């Protein structure tokens, strides 16, 4: 009951370049006729985002600088999206960070600084984004964050980022419980591994890809467009009965041991 | 871009739907969504006497032809000859929606420790094994791959008051879904479950525990409301189509978030 | 708290010196519990008796129970009650599946095979719990053995995997049912161990080889380690724990 | 024959460090009681200067030949590092650690979870989760033959529980922390596990919103139809800290009357 997203409006957070999971999301939602608003942190992502948008069908470029480490910029940014475009239907959250040092060494060796930075950027950011986005969804809508199986199970070399994704998945459940009575669904997609910018020189990544290929039920890896397709289902009314959920888009790998 | 692109378009696709009893059946919610989305639909039913009502029910869909097959999933021969006949009459298919379970009332009403052997094995057979043999037979009609979806309940994952023998059968079903996904994945067949919140169907009539948990969902669930058959139907169309192309071995909860809280 | 003298336990499913249940018995015997054993078939009893000569039981309490039969499970526990009195718990270490179903494709599983594995490996716990409850009027503890393949699709575990998923739910529903009777019901989820029922799985050494390489503890587990956790779960030490599944698997359950 | 009673758990010759006793109602004092009854040499850590003397009062309730107390605020690397280094010098090698430390700002707990402060979110994560990571790294220096580390969690780390809010996100992080430390430290023969306790009326639970209601719910709905206490957490701790749980690592044992298993 509802196959098109015309008249829908979504914010996409965390496109960095053509290989971003959030750009797969953007491409999909754009082909379904949604208006899209984009948020970036640093500059090279702006001059990039302007270039990538040329591939989309969007009749105007709504681009806002939000570093989610600043409550101010989150609060001001969403307030401004509100003034510029009005109410929205949902947010796609494609944002995380861990220090390379921490991931390279033993988990027991993780710095206090790296642990809290990963938490702040990869989990708390969803909390304050939801709180501010809600102000633009007076009738409800849908919030989707991106996670990885390493938040549910200890995965070799994922280390501090795993604890941050475990924190994130709890965040989704608690937000879902908090925001449900306001008609706002909150859900995660647990993407299988995908070769993005931030996957570059991560140890454990290439071998994890090969392992998926050999052992996952579908015997192949997933891509950004496949995440995008599940994101469209979660952000639309097709999943209207569905909240606090974590959909694995990972070729079945979560289901096997 | 001159046109609205569709998230799901099932024109020229064919799906087998098993387990429609009447208008309030979860599977009829599935049927209404898939029909509206353009699918050709094939229906199966347990007993000869149910055909007439089923066919009369069917007419309010937009199916330019009625495809109805008698299949009691207790009988290997009826499952095998049934899907064989479907193949001969309509061709290859894209998927199967499984909405079939049974547990004895006497077993359900007793204490779980008092469950009868006979009723335990009957619940396993109809509610779980039936997915295995339907998947084997339906695979023959899916030479390029497809999608199979079964219907389960949260009581397969946790002890829910009164759900008793049916909870054990649903746990067996959920694991059936995972092993089938692993077995059939290399053939491009995805196998998934929808864990539906409680819905007022024919089968829910007179089942102890049902109303208690329904009122609990309304009070405590994140959405503070119960789901309907059409919301199961919308999730079924996601799983059964290419919108869910990387997803297999999964159990999507359509239950207002109740699964997520304690 | 620390010694099980003056406790009594029924142990179901010792086959031979390599059975997980014999790990359990050695352990319980060492802690001074009185033990009562069940076995499936009569031609088996004499060689069970010789095995139990290695324990410190003064008296061989041995009862023949094939858990496919209501009547034998009923009369078996009746006899135990009349012969030894009340008990403090049961260790359930029984399972079966036809070997053919485990290394054909899962979608090819036969109906007869599927249900026989459900009957023996899962329903048996329910009826045993029901009859054992009669010997436990101030409460007690029942423990079943499971494997990770009841939680995730483990390659080739197939119909046993579905049976073990059935068993783990059976454990939770029993815990809820019998909790107000002060009876706790829990599972141990053992890592793979080289028992007699493991011979005949093709590639079993390669499976032990994955645990050694990848599990947090980088080693496989043994029958006596299962028994140590069994003693915890069968004693008052775990007095607040019911409906639980403890993995005794060198931490494999926790990694991906 | 056997001429003697085998012992499930004998802790004589074992030494354990216990972090997070505030007072008599602490979950960690219930742990202390059970380890001391079993013969363990215990070493205690505490947060403030001023709480020291009153902790020493508690101790004489125990069979300890001498008071080993070390001031350690887990927010400060130096104090954990120095604290363990000193324990090693004063006492020598150890057999495990029991971690019973958590904090969440009351103001955060009392708002809607969506209103949680950044400062409070990170403070919860630091004390309630990161602290396990650094304790493990330091304790391991005193565990060359290996040993056992246990942390204390709650079901609201696994499911959204009304009013647990930011502490629930912190327990989620802790439960992951536990799995990652299990994987990292397993080759060193160090096991790492959690106990997920049912609600217990401790000093920290006082003033906490949602607590009393859940206590009643447990008595009514849990399989054992009763609440657990601190000594019951202690006995499961003694299992996890000892060789009785050899082979068990990365696990979360629910000591909660079966409530986790129902819906
Ligand atoms: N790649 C994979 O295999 C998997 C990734 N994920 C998750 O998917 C999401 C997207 O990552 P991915 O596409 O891999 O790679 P990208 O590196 O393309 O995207 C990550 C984005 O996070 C942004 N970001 C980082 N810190 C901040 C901050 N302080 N404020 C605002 N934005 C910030 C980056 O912005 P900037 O322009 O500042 O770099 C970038 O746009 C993440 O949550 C990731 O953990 C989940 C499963 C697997
Ligand atoms: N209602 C609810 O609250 C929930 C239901 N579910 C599940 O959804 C599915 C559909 O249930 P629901 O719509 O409630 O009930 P319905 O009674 O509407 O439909 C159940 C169907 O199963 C059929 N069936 C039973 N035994 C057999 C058999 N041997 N061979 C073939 N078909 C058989 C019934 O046939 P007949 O009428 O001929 O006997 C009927 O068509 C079931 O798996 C159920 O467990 C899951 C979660 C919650
Ligand atoms: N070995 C392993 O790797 C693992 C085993 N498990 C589980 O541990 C338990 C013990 O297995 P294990 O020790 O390996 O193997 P064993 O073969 O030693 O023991 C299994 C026992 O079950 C008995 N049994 C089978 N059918 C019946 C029946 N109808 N009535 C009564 N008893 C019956 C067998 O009887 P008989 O002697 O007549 O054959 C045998 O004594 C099982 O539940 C198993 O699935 C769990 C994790 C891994
Ligand atoms: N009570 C319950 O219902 C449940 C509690 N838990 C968990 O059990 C554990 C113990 O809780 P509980 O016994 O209730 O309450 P307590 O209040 O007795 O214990 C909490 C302890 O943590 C110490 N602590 C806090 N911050 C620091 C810090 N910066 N450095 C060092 N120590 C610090 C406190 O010190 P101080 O006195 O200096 O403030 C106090 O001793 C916690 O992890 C809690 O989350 C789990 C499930 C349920
Ligand atoms: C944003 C970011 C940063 N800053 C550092 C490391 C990783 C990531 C994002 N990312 C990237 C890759 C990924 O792959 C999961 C598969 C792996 C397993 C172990 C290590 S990688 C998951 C994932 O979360
Ligand atoms: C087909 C069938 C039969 N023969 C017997 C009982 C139940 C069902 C179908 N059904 C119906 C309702 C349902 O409700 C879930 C909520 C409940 C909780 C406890 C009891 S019912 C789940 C569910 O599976
Ligand atoms: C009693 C029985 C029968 N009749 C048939 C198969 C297996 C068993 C017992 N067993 C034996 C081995 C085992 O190993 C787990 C690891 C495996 C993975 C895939 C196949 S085995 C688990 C396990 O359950
Ligand atoms: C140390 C601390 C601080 N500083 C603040 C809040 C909670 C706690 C410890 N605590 C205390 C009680 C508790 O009870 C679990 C039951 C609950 C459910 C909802 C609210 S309480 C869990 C729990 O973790
Ligand atoms: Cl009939």
């Amino acid at each position: 009951a509802m196959v098109n997203l015309e008249n829908k409006t979504y914010v996409i957070m965390g496109i960095a370049n053509k290989r971003s999971i959030a750009f797969g999301v953007a491409k999909v939602l754009d082909q379904l006729g949604a208006k899209l608003v984009f948020t970036y942190r640093k500059e090279r992502s702006r001059k990039e985002l302007e270039k990538l948008l040329e591939q989309l069908n969007q009749p105007e470029a709504h681009l806002y600088q939000i570093d989610v480490q600043s409550d101010e910029e989150v609060i001001n940014g969403f307030e401004q999206i509100g003034k510029d475009v009005g109410n929205i239907d949902g947010v796609y959250h494609s944002i995380a960070f861990a220090n390379m040092e921490d991931l390279r060494g033993r988990f027991s060796e993780t710095s206090r600084e790296g642990f809290l930075l990963a938490q702040d950027i990869s989990s708390y950011s969803l909390t304050i984004v939801a709180h501010e986005a809600k102000k633009l969804m007076p009738e409800g809508g849908s919030i989707v964050a991106t996670t990885y199986l390493g938040g549910e199970f200890a995965v070799q070399n994922y280390n501090v980022m795993g604890v941050a994704k475990a924190s994130l998945e709890a965040n989704v459940k608690y937000l879902a419980l908090d925001l449900g009575p306001d008609n706002i669904r909150v859900n995660a997609i647990s993407a299988g591994p995908i070769r993005t910018l931030s996957a570059k020189g991560v140890g454990g990544f290439n071998t994890i890809l090969k392992e998926i290929e050999e052992r996952a039920p579908l015997k192949r890896n997933v891509d950004q467009v496949e995440v995008g397709k599940t994101a469209a289902y979660l952000l639309s009314d097709l999943s209207s009965g569905v909240t606090g959920e974590n959909i694995h888009v990972d070729s079945g790998f979560h289901a096997i041991k």
